[PDB]
């Protein structure tokens, strides 16, 4: 019984990993999920400029999940190339690098620069497409257009498999239009469904007030808020996508969440707010729920399960 | 003490009324909302012929919402507009006509038979622009385009001050969007918002299969899953719709919620899922609740907290 898996030419020792902006910002918060028993980590989506990113409080978290404006504060990106290139140990677990440029031609300057790091290294790309677009335009992934622009440049530009981080979608003409974009890309070997549900308002009652700062109050939600959304695009783009690979983000908090995930089609598991409440220490119970559900349903390795959901009649 | 407000030309005793399609299908259902302790009562969506709705299992519920993937279930038009016009007792409180066409014709022809009912009776059409769009399209709330022709036409049609019960938006353009769509038209004096939270993904890990039988277990998202998406969109058209009223719904399942819901700028208060599961003793229990927490605070008034959600610096 066992949770490994081998993809993308790499191994896992199993399907956990921090979601993206959550333990992954510094040199000391990569260390720790490098120490962590994850089977890998990814960094904090990065700019070609360090950034410090909104005016705080910026993050808040409750029983059923977060909301978060942190505007992407990160190290810039000549810091987290270096982290791949001479400073993360692959032979501990495999890395992902995100990022999130705020402009096409951002990207593209990026992921120039990140290639011979990914040939020689091996670090995996994951391309943040939340990335602001022009303000007063939609996020990216909602502009079908715009994705298309990004996908076709970074995809000639960086010349290797790459993945993509995807907001969610609500309506079957968006999961139609979204998976055949992403069908145009070979390149793009891998799905992350989801980014946070945008733009949720948590208030306080006591208070009266919204509990973060920017925008009003307004930022993107996670946690268990978000894990149904979360199962249904993963399962919309596993069973649109079938030559890519759909990693699962969204209200893990525990094996058996991971174990729906999984189900649905996921085959990386990344949690975000939970991690961000819990500390690194979820991974070791995460493997053990998952293990404990798999036992007791007679299942030996996670492909005897994985996009196996039963639909009704 | 008491919770009375008057909007759109009419008394309600309190802001509470149950969601469209929640105890509200049929002659038995909306005597019994009518004999609630509710403000008003809305009838299910209707379509001009009757329908039988999806196959079930089409609705489940679960500690944090439900899922629900109903189909259009509805005795038809000409039954509401009969219960509007010849069964309703007007004087036990104000009734509210959903109207949901599967296209911009059908809207128009129900439209035109309301109008003279609404004259005489004083009944209020909630029109529901989650309705069908053409070939390989969003729903018709997601299509700006579409959305301005729904309302030209049942607008020219119609009359009347009406509604529309709004999906949830995610993007701050699509906020800016829809609403200036919206102030378009003068005679759409309320906008309810939110429908459900469109096509997550529950699935049971003990069977490990999806929990309602159409669309493969995809569906509209309702409960406490959606509070913040909730008055995050309350909220949007509340600062977008000066001289409009804005109708919460989603995630109310106390005084306390409801109490988040007026802050955000909510004059009525819609409740579906947890109506669903508690039954309609529940109007009782949130007006008590609402009643405590405004003498808790000192509130005497909803106008003196309505839309007063405080935001940080
Ligand atoms: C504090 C915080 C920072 C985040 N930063 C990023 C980011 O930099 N890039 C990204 O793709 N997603 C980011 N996300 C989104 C998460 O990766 C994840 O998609 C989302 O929180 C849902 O997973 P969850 O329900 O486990 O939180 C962030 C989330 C949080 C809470
Ligand atoms: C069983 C069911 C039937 C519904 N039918 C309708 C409908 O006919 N028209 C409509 O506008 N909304 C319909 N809704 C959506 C609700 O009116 C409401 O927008 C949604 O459930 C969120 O409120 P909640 O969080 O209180 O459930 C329905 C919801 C449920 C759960
Ligand atoms: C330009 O100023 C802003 C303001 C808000 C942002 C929100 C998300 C993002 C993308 C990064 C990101 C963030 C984030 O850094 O805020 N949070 C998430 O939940 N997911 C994300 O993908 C960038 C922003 C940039
Ligand atoms: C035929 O299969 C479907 C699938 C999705 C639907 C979404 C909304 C509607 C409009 C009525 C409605 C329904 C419903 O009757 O299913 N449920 C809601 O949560 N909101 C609604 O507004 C009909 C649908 C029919």
């Amino acid at each position: 019984m066992c949770l490994k898996l081998n993809l993308l030419d790499h191994v896992f020792a199993n399907p956990f990993m921090n979601a993206a902006g959550v333990l992954c910002s510094t040199e000391e918060d990569l260390r720790c999920m490098t120490a962590s028993s994850s089977g890998a980590l990814v960094s904090k989506s990065c700019t070609s400029a360090p950034r410090d990113g909104n005016p705080e409080p910026r993050y808040m978290a409750f029983p059923l999940g977060s909301i978060n404006s942190m505007g992407l504060p990160n190290l810039g990106f000549d810091f987290y190339l270096k982290y791949a290139s001479d400073l993360h140990d692959y032979s501990k677990k495999p890395l992902f690098l995100s990022i999130s440029g705020l402009s096409v031609e951002e990207n593209v300057a990026m992921v120039r620069r990140l290639a011979p790091v990914a040939q020689e290294k091996g670090v995996l790309l994951e391309l943040n497409l939340s990335c602001p677009n022009v303000p007063g335009k939609p996020q990216v992934a909602y502009d079908f257009e715009a994705m298309r622009t990004y996908l076709q440049q970074v995809s000639l530009a960086y010349g290797l498999p790459f993945g993509v981080k995807m907001p969610p979608y609500f309506d079957i003409a968006h999961f139609d239009t979204a998976a055949a974009v992403l069908n145009e890309f070979p390149l793009v070997k891998f799905v992350t469904c989801v980014n946070s549900v945008g733009n949720g308002l948590v208030i306080d009652a006591e208070s009266e007030s919204v509990v973060i700062k920017p925008k009003q109050g307004f930022g993107g939600l996670g946690g268990k808020y978000i894990l149904p959304t979360a199962l249904a695009n993963v399962n919309a783009f596993y069973r649109r996508c079938p030559d890519k690979l759909v990693f699962g983000c969204g209200g893990v908090y525990s094996g058996e969440d991971a174990f729906l995930h999984i189900l649905a089609g996921a085959s990386m598991v990344q949690v975000g707010t939970a991690l961000q409440e819990e500390g690194p220490g979820i991974f070791t119970r995460l493997e053990d729920e998952l293990l404990e559900i798999m036992a007791r349903k007679g299942y030996r390795t996670l492909e005897e399960f994985r996009g196996r959901v039963k639909t009704i009649e």
